[PDB]
């Protein structure tokens, strides 16, 4: 089955330049056996290449490819079947981009393929061949946030409580600075939210979700939250089956020495506005044209490869502006390595959580690790 | 009841300057009374104020400031119920952010102000960090431009279970049409609701795919040469039958198109393989999948010279769409004052009213923007 791959990457600056020459040539000799088609486009620092084949062809070749100490940051932009071929003959064509002058470049790519009966600009690959040769600097990693460039650098359990707490941190890298603590519900045995829930009844579980908040509130009273905002995590529910829940916790949050403003519910059109109308008025925290959030927090499975997804990367770059153009707060979750961590920092992320940092912490303020150079 | 009203707005540039000294002090007099408070930030060129009050008091005072005749391009960013008063005991004070150094405005700020975890404050930041990101560019004020007309046939063909509408989706700077969205019609040239309400709700699903034969038969005979073409499909008329998709490209290769012309607007995966194989395009009227095309809402559009919120997110939809090389169309765009900032915030492709009615069976009338 025909198969369009389109991907991008760049080049050791450090090393010797590379040679597009001997790269082309075995290149064009090693595809057209295989049934191999596309381009190559070069801008000085990073690659960009179309290949158009078999489902079987391709995924070998990339895996040659993705392993190709020539060049590193392999990003994959484009994997989808395809009707037709765009590049014909074969030897794989390439184009040093320093050498074209404005539209040049796709002067010469037009010259020899063919994007159906429409105009072009409605084909994706040539949307994206555009892009690469207009901006293609965009999202090429910058030579500070390289991973390899960057390493890495108590409380007891409380069975006797129908429900305890693990506080982790959300954290801000580049000043070395805690934004936010989240309380994470833990069952007695030291069990998951998904556990402590399943052992409480299905009519109990709203009202269990609403008073369990107390003891997170005791817990961020009894810990050194210096101006530090407390997280905690809410069904909608819970706070909409009950008379005055918000006032219900306001009284508690007050009890343990914290302040309204200090306290955010991370979470049905209906039920939610007046809800959140009550919420705002208490002055607690929440978290797009109906209602505005807070904070916003991507997701861990945005994050999760972000380093060779040029969808993700794309995605999470979106985010970051328009958050930022409204206000709202943006925080990555489930940032795993040191590579996520980079990407994510590239395309605008300045607040994180996850197990790169910062552990969940039974009962307590755990331990924070920090990006540190080489 | 308090709120929290925060807005930016553009100077007129080519009148004299107006004097602000005289315009803040009149407005903490007045303010105060009334139990509003608030700042203003000035760059040069743009405006920025935060209002705090009552919602009653502060409506009744944005109304008078969006008819205010010393400012324009008046954009709302937020509008909220509010826990406490930020700017106590300031009925309204002007900030000009050019007599400050960096940090400067926003140690000000901070030192009549009643922090970076509050939407208010970062607000301030950004229009102190980059102001001019929405400011409204100098050629494409809605009174620089003006609709002109470029004549329509519509025809009834009879013999017919349906009928088909076309719009054209437009591209003002190029002055081309990129496609023709088919409309379906019923029979005397009623509503998609008025003609699906005839059919059977367990029919309703062979209808919808097979009425597009005529959409078909209609684009070949007219002819669309190098323009696409959506049809739009119900996801249950794609299941109906197994080669629905290959019953598609019969009918469209039979109408004298191709392929790659077409474009519609668990199950569906096996569905959208098929329409990739065969060379159809699809469009959704994202890391699993990538569409062709993404037409941004009509909710969006309306209203987006007045509305912050729409603006950031339709600007974001396309950046994101140029990075994912996918095509945007803004849809039901019915006047310049819309086209205009969808034109500032990067849309390139436009669908509505304001170029080109929906026209029974033919290619209808197109107006184009032309600059004054
Ligand atoms: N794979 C991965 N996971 C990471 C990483 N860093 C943190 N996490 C985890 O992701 C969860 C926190 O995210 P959440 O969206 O609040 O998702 C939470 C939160 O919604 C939640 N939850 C926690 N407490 C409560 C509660 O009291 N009430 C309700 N209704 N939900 C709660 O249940 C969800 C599952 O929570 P947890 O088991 O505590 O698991 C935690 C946590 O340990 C990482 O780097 N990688
Ligand atoms: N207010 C306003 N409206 C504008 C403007 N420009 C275009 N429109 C309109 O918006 C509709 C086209 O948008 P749609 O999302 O495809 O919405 C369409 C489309 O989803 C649809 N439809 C049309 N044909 C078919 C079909 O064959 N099958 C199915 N399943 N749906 C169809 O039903 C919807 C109703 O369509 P229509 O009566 O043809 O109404 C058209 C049209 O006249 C504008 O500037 N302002
Ligand atoms: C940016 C770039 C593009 C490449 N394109 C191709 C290509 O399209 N076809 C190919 O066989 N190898 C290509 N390679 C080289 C492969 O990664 C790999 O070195 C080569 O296929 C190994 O083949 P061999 O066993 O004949 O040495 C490319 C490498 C880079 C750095
Ligand atoms: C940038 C801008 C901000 C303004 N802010 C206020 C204000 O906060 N309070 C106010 O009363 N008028 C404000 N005005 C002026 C009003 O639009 C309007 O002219 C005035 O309130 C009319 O009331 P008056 O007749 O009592 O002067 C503002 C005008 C502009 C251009």
């Amino acid at each position: 089955m025909l198969t369009t791959l389109i991907y991008r990457s760049q080049v050791h600056p450090d090393r010797p330049p590379v040679d597009l020459d001997a790269l082309v040539h075995r290149a064009s000799s090693k595809n057209l056996p295989l049934g191999i088609t596309g381009i190559l486009l070069f801008n000085g620092l990073q690659f960009f290449q179309v290949l158009e084949g078999t489902e079987e062809a391709l995924e070998s070749l990339f895996s040659e490819i993705q392993s190709d100490p020539r060049h590193r940051d392999v990003v994959e932009l484009m994997r989808d079947y395809s009707a037709y071929r765009r590049f014909h003959g074969t030897g794989m064509r390439i184009l040093d981009l320093r050498l074209f002058e404005t539209d040049g470049a796709l002067e010469e790519i037009l010259r020899f393929s063919t994007f159906g009966v429409t105009e072009p600009v409605n084909d994706r690959m040539f949307r994206l061949l555009s892009a690469f040769i207009a901006d293609g600097g965009r999202y090429c990693l910058p030579e500070p946030l390289q991973p390899s460039r960057w390493m890495m650098m108590a409380p007891q359990h409380l069975p006797g409580q129908p429900c305890q707490f693990a506080l982790q941190a959300i954290v801000e890298p580049a000043k070395k600075r805690v934004s936010s603590f989240e309380a994470l519900i833990r069952s007695p045995t030291g069990g998951s939210p998904v556990e402590m829930f399943a052992a409480i009844a299905a009519e109990d579980r709203y009202r269990f979700d609403l008073e369990s908040k107390a003891y997170a509130f005791a817990l961020a009273g009894q810990l050194p939250l210096g101006k530090h905002q407390l997280a905690i995590n809410l069904l909608p529910g819970s706070l909409y089956h009950h008379p005055d829940a918000v006032g219900w916790l306001m009284d508690s949050l007050l009890a343990a020495g914290l302040r309204p403003d200090q306290v955010l519910i991370e979470v049905c059109f209906d039920q939610f506005r007046k809800v959140l109308k009550a919420l705002r008025v208490a002055g607690m925290k929440l978290a797009l044209t109906r209602f505005q959030p807070d904070k916003i927090k991507v997701d861990a499975e945005l994050v999760r490869d972000i380093h060779i997804s040029g969808t993700k990367q794309a995605i999470v770059a979106s985010v970051v502006r328009c958050c930022e153009d409204l206000g709202i707060t943006v925080v990555a979750e489930g940032v795993e390595t040191l590579e996520e961590w980079c990407w994510l920092q590239s395309v605008g992320i300045r607040l994180f959580q996850g197990f790169l940092f910062s552990r969940p912490c039974l009962n307590g303020i755990g331990e924070i690790c920090w990006p540190v150079a080489r």
